[PDB]
């Protein structure tokens, strides 16, 4: 149930807090507009009534048969580099109010394309690292998010600030449990998944990962094909053709980029797109890679000046797949 009133048309809704106890919050917005469209349903640009602060607001079918998974998993995320969930209520639809982050990596990196240019590496650092440090996170509990692509990277151009969304595919994945092939978008997927395996890891997330960072150090993307048939081929065309033992895990680099590519940024693609999915660095060992030592640098800014977003502030949760990590991780400077 929601009220409509017209101060300007206005919609006041009782909404539930995303995070905490049920405490039921009348929120009211206007200058509703569709900033994104999809297979789950629509995506929403409002304005908070009150602060005038901008919100997006995702509405999906709700079955009523079961809880949404998305909502259930995003209650619990609480991540800098992740879209954060204010509110959620009914229309049956489920509508999320998330914040509202004005980007994506899928347009900026298209603007760039589309003028022949590259991203500058900066960004790429910046927003890889913090895109790895999401992962961490999320794998953390044991969640992977199955749909790493450039349209689900969410950034805010001014603060050089990336946010993971859509969690409509995550999913807590245990060993021993078999889990859908089907997931995941085309010039994403991990080897495995074309392969279809059901008992893959979250290291599908990294494979992906690694994709964007191709894409964006080569300004298209580098594994494409519209069928599983053509995408592994262009795989095998820059990993060699996987051994035997590589085929049973899953059940020249340097001629790839563009001459003056970091040797630091063609080592990291090198180690997150590996045929073993056990042999692919994990998220905080990518944030430990060297192609990220300027980000640990004192003296970073943004091109504009302006402060590079949080990058240091780690919880023991986030370095929990390897606590010795926060020696690299942290750097002096930021321990005062
Ligand atoms: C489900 O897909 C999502 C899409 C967008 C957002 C989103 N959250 N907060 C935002 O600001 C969002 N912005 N989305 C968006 C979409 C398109 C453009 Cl061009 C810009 C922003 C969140 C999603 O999942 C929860």
């Amino acid at each position: 149930s929601m009220k409509v009133s017209r101060d300007s048309k206005v919609t006041t809704v009782v909404a539930t807090p995303g995070q905490g106890p049920d405490r039921p919050q009348e929120v009211s917005y206007t200058d509703t507009k569709v900033i994104g469209n999809g297979s789950f349903g629509v995506v929403y640009q409002a304005k908070l009534c009150d602060s005038g602060e901008l919100v997006a607001i995702k509405k999906v079918l709700q079955d009523k048969r079961f809880k949404n998974r998305e909502l259930q998993i995003m209650r619990k995320l609480d991540h800098c580099n992740i879209v954060r969930l204010r509110y959620f209520f009914y229309s049956v639809y489920l509508n999320l109010v998330l914040d509202y982050v004005p980007e994506t990596v899928y347009r900026v990196a298209r603007h760039y394309s589309r003028a022949k240019q590259t991203l500058p590496v900066i960004y790429v650092k910046l927003y890889m690292y913090q895109l790895f440090r999401s992962l961490a996170y999320i794998h953390s509990f044991g969640i992977c998010h199955r749909d790493i692509k450039p349209q689900n990277l969410l950034l805010d151009p001014d603060t050089a600030v990336l946010k993971l969304c859509d969690f409509g595919s995550a999913k807590q994945l245990v060993r021993g449990e078999p889990n859908v092939s089907y997931i995941c978008s085309r010039y994403y997927r991990a080897p495995e998944l074309i392969f279809g395996a059901t008992d893959y890891t979250s290291s599908i997330d990294v494979w992906s990962a690694g994709c964007v960072l191709a894409e964006l150090l080569l300004g298209q993307p580098i594994f494409p094909g519209d069928s599983g048939v053509d995408q592994l081929v262009e795989i095998i065309k820059v990993l060699g053709t996987p051994t035997r033992e590589q085929i049973r895990e899953m059940n020249p680099w340097t001629k790839v980029f563009r001459p003056r590519t970091p040797p630091e940024a063609i080592a990291l693609c090198s180690r997150l797109l590996e045929y073993t999915p056990t042999a692919r660095l994990t998220p905080l060992e990518a944030c430990a890679h060297s192609f990220f030592d300027e980000l640990r640098d004192p003296n970073v800014k943004l091109p504009n000046g302006r402060d590079t977003p949080a990058l240091f502030n780690f919880t023991t949760q986030e370095l929990s797949s390897n606590p010795p990590l926060a020696t690299i991780l942290i750097p002096p400077h930021a321990r005062i």
